[PDB]
Order: structure tokens, then C-alpha cells, then sequence
């Protein structure tokens, strides 16, 4: 049994992290064949940052300027270029420990797991949520730009983050690996703020059907509700609306469970209106929404009698 | 900014993880050098799990019956042991993955992260705690078993955890690198009741600190008390009692944020009778006693290996 929030093994990504240095600012970057992946700011200066004109001060710069790090080997730079926000560097040899990799752009309300890193080495690994205004609630500190988001299915790693800022509260902003951010976001030294984030509601049903399955049960009533008028009463505690691929999404739990999607629903109505009177489901006082419903049946398993 | 359960990666161990196969029974494998690591009970069928005589049912155990496969490569075993609960297989390659390591025991309240496996293959990384009552609120399925659990200090894996069963609640017992078991348990699939779980309390006082250099610091007060008077609290609350090297060890984040170690307990100590009232620390409503002091710094400083 149990349920713990877990992140994929890091190994297949800790081989393609190595250090971006230009001029003063060091970085990470990910090493995948023969060209590595680092955010574009780093070429710029702490007033450079202020309103940065990439394509000329990348016109500056040459493939000496850039100091890649593969632990103790020095990777020798032979072309640079730019796409979007990412700065692609050809170096002379291929990483011998690329996997079978493939690049996506996740959706608001999905999961993966972020290697954070610092001077190409890793600190640790994490599972982290595309929150719905577009940004995550990480963990980076002062040179963890560069650190790469991902999900790892069969054997290939399906890179979808690279770190880039912070904003004034707290929460991280970062691109894909093609260069293009999540959200309205821009790598300009500029007033920002990320948008008003609601909560993940296919998100939180899934965690309630996992607490199920593991025993925790006293959330459930006998009442019932509609999805219009579900979709209004979440809107008061800010809760995202549930749409009907997120009923249909959380189809393969409810048939593992045997409890219909409007009728875990009537269940939330109640924690939300009269709290969860100082019990905790799954040891938590509050309702999660980091878990997809994937996850959730990735980890309990379960099956399904058709 | 930011500050989640982080683990630590899981790149050197990895390489570690096989597949051990005795008859119809397969689990994972830690190989380090040319030594196979897997719990003992890799011999017994699921029918005899009730009281096996272990030592019986290896004697009339064979070499060419242990199979250890890494990948799609077969491991050749010259030869078997047997330490306390744990199976030490001898194959005829050396792991060339081998990283850095070292055999240790932890302490309850310290924490690691484990390394799901399955068939060999890993599936999930999470980080963990020892709990008072030596059992762990892990996540694991059937075939489980031989994943490990780990800390990283410099270039060095310490082992600390092998997974052996489960607990009739859903928690899970498992053993040390040695094969000695952590706490009263067996590897017999019987009525074994886990003690009354306590609250690791410096880990809680830790996870305050980390609250405070996070922009939550409404709980704390102005007021001051005892160690005494702090215990006197935390045992009608089910928390560990909190000693003078408890203190000594939250110092280093006792001057980073100013804080004295006692007003943060006073701090804990109007959290715990007063609750919180409808308030999070850190995003969660409950304290929690699952980061140790040591988690705290490493998170917060971005200590690397």
C-alpha cells in the first residue's frame, strides 16, 4: 500500500547535465548528443538583463566565450546559435550517455519531476505541477537555471522544463526545450507577476480516489450533486471548473473504486464548505492537487473488474 | 525560493539495482562489486512465508538456481552466504557502476530517499523517514522488495534501507545493509504489530526553521520557555522528548535566523495547544517531522555531489 508524492529515478538526466560558463554568470545545461541546452540569458550582464537585445549581444559573443563543463572535461564549443529563449552550443564530441530522449510542452495541470542543479551537479529531485497561471512551485536557489523538467516513460525521457527565473512570489517561470515559455513570461529584467492561480480540481478528485484505495474513507457521504452545481460552488473556494474530459479522464479510477465522478464530487463540496474538521486524509490537513490521475494509477495500481 | 520533500539522486544507485530470481520468488538486487545484496527469503515461495526455517531451506539451495541478471546480461553466482536476514550472493563480475559507498545504520527521525524497483528496473524515487516505531510510511507493491533506501554525503552512497514486507497497516519493515532487522520485526509474514507511532520533534523545530527563511514567520512569539517546561507539552502531544543534543544540533539554524532554539519550542509549543488556526506553514496545515536539520541546510544552501 502507501502513497507518497515520488519523482522519476534521475540517473538518465544526471548524465546530461554539465556547466555553461560566459564571461561572469554560470549556469547549467543539458548535454544531449552533440549540442547543449542552457537558457539565453546567459550571456548577458546584470544590465544587460535591464532590456536585452539577444540577437546583437549574441552577435558579440564566440565559441570560445563559452566554458562547457562535463565535470572535469572541458567541452570544446564549435558553433553557437539561439532558438526562442534557449541557447543551443555544438560542441565536438557526443554525449555518450544520451537516452532516448524527445521534447514536449506539457499542459497546465501535469506533473513531472525537476533535477535541480547547480554548477552542472545535481542537489536533488522533486515532482512538481504546471500550476494553471503557467508557473511551478519549485525549489531553485541562486544558479539552478538550466535545471530540466521531465517524465520518463518505458526508457525514453521526455524532457518538458528548463528553469529560467523566479517570481516576486516565490513560484518559478521557466520554457521548453525549444526556447518558448509557459505563460506570459519574458527573460527581461521587467516587472512581472504570475497570474491568479486556481486549483487544480481533476487534480484533487484523483488525490481523493487514491485515498480510497488506501483505506482512507470517512471524506465519503451519501448525498450527491450535479456538475453545474459543482462548478459553481468550487468557483467560490477558486477552484478550476471541471470540465467534461476531466469526468471522462477520471473514468479508469472510477471503475477501479466503484464510486461515480459526481459523487466524489458531492464529497468535496463538504470539505470545502465545512472543512475537514481537523482530520487529515492521507496525513494531509489539506486537499492536494499535484497528482494526475496517471499518477495516481501509476502508483496504486489497481484493477479494474469489467 | 521554494522548498518541497526533495530527494536525493538517485544516478549511483541506479547502476546497483538487479534482478534476483530463485525458483518462482524474483525481487531486486543491490549489486556492489561482485556481491549481490537481496533480502533471504528470495528462496521461499509465497506458501512458505509463514514461519520458514531460512537456514534449512538454503541448504538445500543451489548456485545455478540463483539467477542475477543486470539488464538483459545474466550474472554468474560462485557462491552464497548468509548475514542475519540477508541474502550476499558472489558473481564472477564486478560491478563496474560501483559507486562510492558505505554500509550504515540510521538513527529514528533521521531521513533517505528510496529507490522503488521492480523486476530490476526503477520506477520511483521518494524521500522517507525512519519513524520512531522503526517502520517507514513508504509506497511499495508487490515485487518490491531489494529496493533500497540512501543518503549522499560528498561522493559516497550510504545504504541504510533494504525493503523486506509489509506491515498489516500499510507501513513497511526492512533491514539494515547487514541483514539485522530495524526494530522487532522478522522476515516472517505474520501478525506484527507496529508500537505506537511519536512525533519526531526536532525534525518539526527544523521544519520551522525552514519556515522561517521562507517568509512564513507569524508563529513566532515573544515569549520564552524551559527544555523542561518544552517536554512537558510534547508528552501529552506525542512527541519525542527533545534533549540538549537536540538543541546543539539545531544551532547552526538557530544563528541563521536569529532564533533561539527555546523560543522557537515556544513557538511550538502555542502551535501545538492552540493549533494554527486555519493557517499553513510552508503551504501544509500540519507540522511536519519528516525533514531533518541536515535537510534543511542542504535544501536551503543547494549542497550538490
Amino acid at each position: 500500500s502507501g502513497f507518497r508524492k515520488m519523482a522519476f529515478p534521475s540517473g538518465k538526466v544526471e548524465g546530461c547535465m554539465v556547466q555553461v560558463t560566459c564571461g561572469t554568470t554560470t549556469l547549467n545545461g543539458l548535454w544531449l548528443d552533440d549540442v547543449v541546452y542552457c537558457p539565453r540569458h546567459v550571456i548577458c550582464t546584470s544590465e544587460d538583463m535591464f532590456n536585452p537585445n539577444y540577437e546583437d549581444l549574441l552577435i558579440r559573443k564566440s565559441n570560445h566565450n563559452f566554458l562547457v563543463q562535463a565535470g572535469n572535461v572541458q567541452l570544446r564549443v564549435i558553433g553557437h546559435s539561439m532558438q526562442n529563449c534557449v541557447l543551443k552550443l555544438k560542441v565536438d564530441t557526443a554525449n555518450p550517455k544520451t537516452p532516448k530522449y524527445k521534447f514536449v510542452r506539457i499542459q497546465p495541470g501535469q506533473t513531472f519531476s525537476v533535477l535541480a542543479c547547480y554548477n552542472g551537479s545535481p542537489s536533488g529531485v522533486y515532482q512538481c505541477a504546471m500550476r494553471p497561471n503557467f508557473t511551478i512551485k519549485g525549489s531553485f536557489l541562486n544558479g539552478s537555471c538550466g535545471s530540466v523538467g521531465f517524465n520518463i516513460d518505458y526508457d525514453c525521457v521526455s524532457f518538458c522544463y528548463m528553469h529560467h527565473m523566479e517570481l516576486p512570489t516565490g513560484v518559478h517561470a521557466g520554457t521548453d526545450l525549444e526556447g518558448n515559455f509557459y505563460g506570459p513570461f519574458v527573460d527581461r529584467q521587467t516587472a512581472q507577476a504570475a497570474g491568479t492561480d486556481t486549483t487544480i480540481t481533476v487534480n484533487v478528485l484523483a488525490w481523493l480516489y487514491a485515498a480510497v484505495i488506501n483505506g482512507d474513507r470517512w471524506f465519503l457521504n451519501r448525498f450527491t450533486t450535479t456538475l453545474n452545481d459543482f462548478n459553481l460552488v468550487a468557483m467560490k473556494y477558486n477552484y478550476e471548473p471541471l470540465t467534461q474530459d476531466h469526468v471522462d479522464i477520471l473514468g479508469p479510477l472510477s471503475a477501479q473504486t466503484g464510486i461515480a465522478v459526481l459523487d466524489m464530487c458531492a464529497s468535496l463540496k463538504e470539505l470545502l464548505q465545512n472543512g475537514m474538521n481537523g482530520r487529515t486524509i492521507l496525513g494531509s490537513a489539506l486537499l492536494e492537487d499535484e497528482f494526475t490521475p496517471f499518477d495516481v494509477v501509476r502508483q496504486c495500481s489497481g484493477v479494474t473488474f469489467q
